[PDB]
């Protein structure tokens, strides 16, 4: 039949799976060269991608031999501008009517420009569009990095209408009161691109969570019950909380965070009531991820429990895990730096079945972490992030994140004298030097045996 | 009669001797967040919240805290380990919350927790149920504190190894300053 | 921007395909009566409707039902833009499927029961991705327009093939069309207008009072006997405004332990502030917060005081409106009526003959009625009845019709349910078994 | 027991898996089957949306799916 032929032909090489981008560019999508040959698209060509919630965007298509044939590489900005997530399916369409822009009206989002002063054009939009020939579509939201922060901007209007390429003859209008956020999450929200040095561990977590959280109705047909509990192990500041938030944001899963001390600070009975209500809310707003931080505060070993009501909380957690069904679509993530202090009853089948060890990052892993916390920072040529990673042996994710923030403050004090209060165009121009990173290394507070 | 002016005999940096390097370190960490609090609204950099002062009794930990607060004009709230622990069950945590609440209201502020090992000792040294409830209350109050609140928490103990390791976590007591015993030069300064 | 930009107002006639405009507005925009127009709403959504002249419709406004509104991602008071579309050709074939959460337990073919009498000689404009509601057979089914030939939009004519093969569609980011709205609340015309005036500005335009130095109302006390629609009005207002609805229940709070009731009470206020613009609905507010003399419990007095301080601690910048409901206004603590807490009070009494007829129309929408049925006469007889009393009379006359008409597995077909008509005898039998 | 409702390839050798899975309890072996089952779902099925019975009954779990499940497993007796 007519409509049946439409729906069954949804296996066209024009329908591709959303994958991660190697190069973080808001205007560039990467495809396999055999896929672009099938779809008759040339490198550099602007394509129209249609996503979910009847939303669409225009991007530069680029050939990548590392990109899978049925997949498409796109960054978090492009992904959001299509109302999609990694693993979803979009359809790529030819875009031959992309005329250069006559004038574009762009405004920032208030929650990203809190405290920011001065002209946003010279600090952000000017170097952003400069000789880049960026495709721009009305209603889009993009992220610009620089000046110790990141600003989110909205495309208010385009001339010609709906979409145009921002050329050197395009007038960029960015005056007026910042726009207020509406039905869209922050582009600065933590994603997989914000977690470094745990490539293997991230892939493992992703495999376990993506199917139950992205396709929950799939296990209704299959008789296979997926994992419920995952135990993240690793020293403090190794990104356990980060990985959890990244996974929840990237999956669209409802994120409920239980904190070990937060539960244990409450009265007798109030801690278990809070513990139940946390599990209840997650089931109601499922697909969900319950993140139990410092899980050793709650549920320690029966030897280390020197309290009557404390043993009542360990038992409450075990039964909440047992009482949780696969059909509930809730994944519980526990985190501890003391895996051997945790009660062994949690490791039981039906509770915390799988365990991921997030150790200390190696030279390569540290360089990745250093790149993440220098994203919104202007760096000098005298800066060598490869050399810093070579020296910072025994540093965790937080130790490296603190080194960047300290080198950033050392740069603020050293370069800026009396202002009062700084404006964006001056913050975006000051560069963090190797001397600022050396000074931060000298005042730092950061081992592995067989 | 005194009017709208603080005492000239109030403790200042000129009253703390033998800790030249340690004082400069503390000053660098606190002066920017407490003297220019609106500056980090424009910058996306979140500064330190918690500082742990280490050193034997009478080494000037309380003094350094009062000196820093007076010299910065920061509101000084002093939490005392035994003072909190002398209160009834529930009254100690209510007092602990109210202390953090007052500091946020009167910010830029410095919360000084003296004898921090009385409150928040190690989980092994806690031989009480309501005692572990207070350690957990302190950790969540530190976590619940935002950079935007403009409050710096200073903890002091002569027993750094008896203190709960969960306090040293990123977001709580990130930095640690060791104020040891003064040398010949440092003692002469104190004598002056 | 004018005159294509119009304000969204309520529809007099509930039709999923018809929008009403003022005759001077249609003259300005050069649109005739019966012409299909393209309306553009929010979240890049749009629909096609039949434009009709209405002298009662305001010149800068547009009348449209909840179905048209939901299909445009708009709410009453919002602005849409009307455009003319000459591409409107009759349908060759349309693919229509139901929403799974609206066909739970339903059996048989949905074309003969719903879609066939729905499009019959109606010439309905249909746009791909739209969702509509069809009433009949003791329920209402929601249907999604999967595909149209010609593409994007077409008018469903008698030569249009209506293809319905496939599994029902799953709900996606759009609310149920069977959700409580202003069209579901009858007999309280004046009271509804009062509530709407107080809530629409603070909940639809919350950023507006940031510029103005005027603080709007926080608390509203709804008065009236049980089953007079206090809970209903609250849900209707929240749904129609898009406000987050948190419901506190008097007995639910009071059933909890000492301290747990307080903790639940503060968490309720906290959640509403976080998800604001919000409406906190405190049902049976007299269970919590009764008079000082009436209740002598120690922890009970602690809860009344907790509620008063939560009301005081709430700011106008929080964008939360608290709605209290009680059938005993004189048993409620007088401290709640203080300025800053429950400033305004609305009395929802018993509906009159006219008001009862309105209520009877609401709970007979999804019911097939005989010509022998006189809802005007039922309203004349049911004097002391409240909204729930009339709603129960309809459900009883409905299950009396089920027993009397049907005999002899338990899953009854949609085509058969849609055909059975409730008679005057079924309503007389329900009246006799009611007080 | 945990391959009863599963289509297995001829390349599958449950005798060889039992030879290798020394120190595995009942749950460890049950988890190995469910993991090899999911590895088969992902590897064989691309984009469906949601699978129907006649297609699920046809996909066979291979020795490669059991090898991949063995590589990611978390499983002693003295006198
Ligand atoms: N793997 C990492 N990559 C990048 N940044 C990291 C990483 N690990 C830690 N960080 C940074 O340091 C902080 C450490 O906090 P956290 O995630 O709570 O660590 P953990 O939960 O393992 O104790 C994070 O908020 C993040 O900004
Ligand atoms: N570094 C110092 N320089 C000058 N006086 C000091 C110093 N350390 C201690 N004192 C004096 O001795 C007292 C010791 O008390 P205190 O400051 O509470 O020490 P701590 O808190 O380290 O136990 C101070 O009140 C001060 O008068
Ligand atoms: N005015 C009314 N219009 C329509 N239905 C009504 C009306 N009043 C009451 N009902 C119905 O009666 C039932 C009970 O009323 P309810 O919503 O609980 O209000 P209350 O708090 O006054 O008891 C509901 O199903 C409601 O839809």
């Amino acid at each position: 039949d007519f409509s049946t032929a439409i729906l069954e032909r949804k296996k066209s090489p024009n329908r591709l799976v959303v994958d991660e981008a190697i190069n973080d560019d808001n205007s560039v999508v990467s495809l396999h060269p055999a896929t672009m040959e099938k779809l008759q698209l040339f490198r550099g060509d602007t394509i129209l991608i249609k996503g979910k919630k009847r939303k669409d965007t225009v991007c530069i298509a680029l050939a990548d031999e590392t990109c899978e044939e049925p997949k498409i590489r796109m960054n978090k900005v492009v992904r959001s501008n299509l109302r999609v997530r990694l693993g979803d399916v979009i359809s790529v369409h030819q875009c031959p009517d992309v005329k250069y822009g006559k004038r574009v009206h762009i405004l920032p989002v208030d929650d990203t420009v809190e405290g920011v002063t001065g002209n946003l054009f010279d600090a952000y939009l000017k170097p952003y569009f400069l000789e880049a020939y960026r495709p721009v579509r009305k209603g889009d939201l993009f992220l610009v990095r620089g000046g110790m922060r990141s600003v989110e901007f909205k495309v208010i209007e385009t001339d010609p209408a709906e979409y145009c390429v921002v050329a050197p003859d395009t007038e960029i209008f960015c005056e007026g009161e910042p726009v207020k956020r509406e039905d869209e999450e922050r582009l600065d929200d933590v994603g997989y691109d914000d977690v470094g040095g745990v490539r293997k561990q991230m892939a493992q977590i992703r495999e376990l969570v993506e199917l139950p959280l992205r396709h929950p109705q799939l296990f209704k047909s299959i008789g296979v019950k997926p994992p419920k509990g995952i135990l993240l192990y690793g020293p403090p500041g190794s990104g356990k909380t980060l990985i959890a938030r990244a996974v929840a944001n990237e999956t669209g899963a409802f994120f409920f965070c239980i904190n070990g001390p937060e539960i244990m600070s409450k009265l007798a009975g109030e801690s278990e009531s809070n513990l139940r209500k946390a599990f209840e809310e997650a089931e109601k707003n499922a697909p969900s991820i319950i993140f139990i931080d410092e899980i050793d505060s709650i549920a320690p070993k029966r030897e280390k429990t020197n309290g009557e009501v404390e043993r009542r909380i360990v038992s409450q957690l075990l039964t909440l895990m047992d009482g949780l069904k696969s059909r509930a679509h809730v994944i519980v993530m526990g985190a501890t730096n003391r895996p051997n202090s945790i009660d062994p009853a949690l490791r039981r089948f039906g509770r915390f079945d799988r365990e991921i060890d997030i150790g200390v990052p190696d030279e390569i892993g540290r360089l990745e972490v250093l790149r993440i916390h220098t994203k919104n920072m202007k760096l000098a040529e005298d800066v060598d992030l490869e050399r810093i990673s070579k020296d910072t042996h025994g540093y965790v994710g937080a130790d490296l994140a603190a080194l960047c923030t300290e080198a950033a403050l050392q740069c603020i004090r050293e370069k800026m004298d009396v202002i009062d209060s700084i404006d964006a165009e001056i913050l975006n121009s000051m560069a963090v030097t190797n001397e600022h990173f050396h000074t931060a290394l000298g005042n730092s507070n950061p081992r592995e045996t067989v």
